[PDB]
């Protein structure tokens, strides 16, 4: 039995602990997983509105939506009582008709049998979710189970104990090693001591050449307009060709980059000049980032957008817990009955970490090269739409076939 062929009862949930959920299209697709994808995503832009509410417009963004979501799903697998609902309803799962939490893993086998077993050398997605726990804390055999089955994550023993600093030493080798070297540090210094009992730890790594490469003989030295009014030196790239594209709502532009393989793209929303990045965070709902994705048709077009390398870690308890998932990190009221520990009073969750990475260049998200284009017999549209970022634009990586965001940004300083 495998995560891609597993059925309900292959993914058996211990009753006395199941939430019930309230009440409230495209071939090919399992409804099952569209659901999923909708409410995933329903996370993705609550936590990003969030996100950069608290932060200054001219810092640059870049998380990983599906992975802290698959992260908690996984999680959660032990959890109860209002742990297991709240973590129901920050993580919009009860957004889904009237599913009870047991099938919200059964959702997700079907979610990750697609995104890591469907494939291709050529944009293959790593997943890395991992409960660390101290030695002293056993697992249930369930819980092993079907976080192995579902999520191909292990529930890792650590002796935290005594060994806090080569334990935090291993996460990191382990995370790094899952993300070719790009993340090295998911866990900061001393964020694990003798007192830690559970670390959270997840994160996507992807590597994707562009479907359409830009030359770097084309790419040039050009003015990047910041929030703060000041201007910099960014390494603009050009190219022109066919993108879907789409200008919507008080001039905004949408344009879709698609990586090798096609079931990944890189969406870019850049807003009018006029209007502020800001404006459109607040703005983008699910449904309004649905609508504009579906406006966008195939085009030919100029465009400038600049290299860049974002590197994010977040340290996720604070602005969950803001968010109202409360008792998973509280000894008094965290209900994590899968988890046991010989005569340990309380078991909670200590903290979660998430790191990603996202560099971009003439090749992709990926290694540089020098990679030259030679284009002949081309004669296209004087009058051709130009896609010109040099100010502020969000971003988003998605599994097209999926509707799932992997990935979520904002360039708001791609300048060295
Ligand atoms: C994992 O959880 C199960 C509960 O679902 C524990 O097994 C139960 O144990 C009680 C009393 O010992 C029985 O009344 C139930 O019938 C058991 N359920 C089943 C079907 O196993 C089990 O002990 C837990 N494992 C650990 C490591 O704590
Ligand atoms: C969880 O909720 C159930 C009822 O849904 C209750 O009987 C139980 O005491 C609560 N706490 C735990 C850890 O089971
Ligand atoms: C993890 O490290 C092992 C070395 O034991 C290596 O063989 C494996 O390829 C690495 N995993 C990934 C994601 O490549």
């Amino acid at each position: 039995v495998d995560i891609c062929t597993a059925k309900p009862r292959d993914i058996p949930m211990n009753p006395m602990c199941i939430y019930r959920s309230p009440e409230k299209i495209p071939e090919a697709t399992n409804r099952r997983v569209w659901e999923l994808s909708k409410a995933n995503s329903r996370f993705a832009t609550t936590f990003y509105q969030h996100l950069a509410d608290s932060k200054n417009d001219n810092d640059n963004i870049f998380l990983s939506p599906l992975s802290i979501s698959t992260a908690f799903a996984m999680t959660k697998l032990g959890a109860c009582n209002d742990t297991l609902q709240q973590l129901m309803e920050v993580f919009k799962f009860d957004t889904i008709s009237e599913k009870t939490s047991d099938q919200i893993h059964f959702f997700f086998a079907k979610l990750n049998c697609r995104l890591y077993r469907k494939a291709n050398k050529a944009s293959k997605l790593v997943s890395a979710n991992r409960l660390f726990g101290d030695k002293s804390l056993t697992f249930n055999e369930t819980y092993q189970d079907i976080s192995e089955l579902v999520y191909g994550a292990k529930l890792q023993p650590l002796d935290f104990k005594e060994n806090a600093e080569q334990s935090r030493a291993a996460i990191n080798k382990w995370v790094s090693n899952k993300t070719e070297g790009r993340i090295t540090d998911v866990i900061p210094s001393e964020a694990i001591n003798e007192l830690t009992v559970l670390v959270l730890v997840n994160t996507i790594y992807f590597k994707g050449l562009w479907k359409s490469k830009f030359s770097p003989e084309n790419t040039r030295k050009e003015l990047f307009y910041k929030a703060d009014g000041e201007s910099c030196s960014a390494s603009m790239m050009y190219q022109e060709g066919k993108f879907r594209y789409r200008r919507v709502a008080e001039g905004t532009q949408v344009l879709e980059l698609p990586f090798k393989g096609d079931d990944i793209t890189m969406v870019l929303i850049l807003p009018k000049p006029e209007k502020s990045l800001a404006k459109v965070e607040k703005e983008l709902t699910p449904e309004v980032l649905q609508e504009w994705l579906d406006e966008l048709e195939e085009m030919m077009l100029v465009v400038h957008m600049p290299r860049f390398r974002i590197e994010d870690g977040f340290s996720l308890k604070e602005q969950l817990q803001d968010m109202g998932l409360v008792d998973l990190f509280s000894p008094e009221k965290s209900k994590l009955p899968g988890i046991v520990a010989e005569g340990r009073d309380d078991l909670y969750v200590s903290d979660a970490f998430h790191k990603a990475f996202l560099e971009v260049n003439e090749e992709g998200s990926a290694a540089a090269a020098s990679t030259a284009v030679v284009i002949a017999g081309r004669s296209l549209n004087p009058n051709r739409v130009t896609f010109k970022a040099n100010r502020p634009f969000l971003v988003f990586i998605r599994e097209v076939p999926l509707n799932t965001i992997i990935f979520m940004g904002r360039v708001a300083n791609p300048c060295v």
